[PDB]
């Protein structure tokens, strides 16, 4: 039976290169553990392939082409995307997702001890720049929002796109550390970053409420199978333990 | 085009009889508002029908028959279940769910000011009885659990099933108020109850992590359409406002 092609992306602590290797043995992380569990529960073999363009996925406003892992699924170049891939309405129109394996919301990463306490605080000023990962779900949330605060924030990011939209979460984190910049990013990843770097904090609450799911091409029979496996891992307490395994850090004052 | 048959159940603040009426105009609540929004977004007409047996749904261990709203969907007697219907692995094997419109977890409802602080505290004693809604998702969670604490709790409830499993959340709440009883119930409904009755509180944290979704017969084309509509309502901020509309209460000290 055919080995499934699994697209994914480098993103700590979900997917990393092991430090030390060939094939699937090159990789470790939460999403690699989830994939292995799914493969033994459902009985498939698989080949992990990092997405060539290093992107999560968004639709181009000029020519309508998608990029990233979403494009890989639209083109049926991969069977599954096992990654921190956010479930969103624009994506469900073109690909399918399993039920979520982790909850998250957009929030703000910044330095500690400042007067900035919300997105509104950022929106009403320009001295502190702010942005998001290019061609990801956070960017697309702001681009499409009709909520006043977030529409104003998108107008700001779009006018400085070259400078404030970054290629990766790692680049956004480094920009917070090296410039007066607040980074719009997902709360799960904020939690990981802030337990390891005590200079950094979440600002405000969660701006939306969604989850990560395993992506498939639309209509794939694997979507329902993976859903059932994820729900069982959740109920058995195994998803919680997988999160505890990878969200570890010395902690901060 | 055919009007969709929608099964639901009486459960404050999701579905209630208006206090004052015919047809769909008899009903109000969060899930009635969600249904109306879905009907205008997707363009369908519908007829609300309360589930005849007053149950959410579980599978009988002797004859394998389901009951409740789940059975209505298995038999294709309803197009949709729009209700506080928990997504679970046993149910996804037999029906389909949209993506979730609300998150919840199992927790404990009890009186304030006591030494009971967790499920473990309940499991290690018998003077305080405890139970759950019969033939709902919480009951089925305990019945199937291999987690030591919850397996012990199921052994206790099953041996006193006649007395500690109740027909409705309302009956469980009243049992907390009139007897030395702790009620295993969903955190969303706990939040509503505890902002209105200052004698009551959540004990401990969330025991699992799941959500409510719109149920459909397996394979229905409405599942994906409803998912996309729910995701848009979430992103636009409308699901949050719908929750604020119905989770209102004078509050407590
Ligand atoms: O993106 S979803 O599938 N649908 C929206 N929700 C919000 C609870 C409405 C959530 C909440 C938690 C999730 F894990 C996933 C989702
Ligand atoms: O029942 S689900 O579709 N899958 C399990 N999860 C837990 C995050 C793993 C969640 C979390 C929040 C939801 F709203 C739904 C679900
Ligand atoms: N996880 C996001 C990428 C990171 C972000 O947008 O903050 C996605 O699925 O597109
Ligand atoms: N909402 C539950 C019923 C209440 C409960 O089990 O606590 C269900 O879908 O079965
Ligand atoms: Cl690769
Ligand atoms: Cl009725
Ligand atoms: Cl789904
Ligand atoms: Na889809
Ligand atoms: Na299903």
């Amino acid at each position: 039976n055919r080995s499934l092609i699994v697209t994914t992306i480098l993103e700590e602590p979900y997917v990393l290169f092991k430090k030390s290797l060939y094939g699937n043995d090159r990789f470790e992380g939460y999403c690699i553990d989830l994939l292995r569990e799914l493969s033994t529960i459902l009985g498939f073999t698989y080949e992990i392939r990092l997405v060539e363009d290093g992107k999560y996925g968004a639709q181009d406003d000029v020519n309508g082409q998608w990029n990233g892992m979403v494009r890989e699924l639209i083109d049926h170049k991969a069977d599954l995307a096992v990654a921190p891939l956010a479930i969103t309405y624009v994506r469900e129109k073109v690909i399918d997702f399993s039920k979520p394996f982790m909850t998250l919301g957009i929030s703000i990463l910044y330095r500690k001890g400042t007067p900035i306490d919300s997105a509104d605080d950022l929106a009403k000023q320009t001295k502190i720049e702010y942005g998001a990962v290019e061609d990801g779900a956070t960017m697309t949330f702001f681009k499409k929002s009709k909520i006043s605060t977030y529409d104003k924030m998108w107008a700001f990011m779009s006018s400085r796109r070259q400078s404030v939209l970054v290629k990766s979460n790692e680049e956004g984190i480094q920009r917070v550390l090296t410039s007066d910049y607040a980074f719009l990013m997902e709360s799960t990843t904020i939690e990981f970053v802030t337990q390891r770097n005590c200079n950094l904090t979440q600002i405000g609450g969660l701006i939306d409420s969604k989850g990560y799911g395993v992506g498939t091409p639309m209509g794939s029979p694997y979507r329902d199978k993976i859903t059932i496996a994820i729900l069982q891992l959740q109920e058995e307490g195994k998803l919680h333990m997988m999160k505890e395994k990878w969200w570890r850090g010395n902690g901060c004052p």
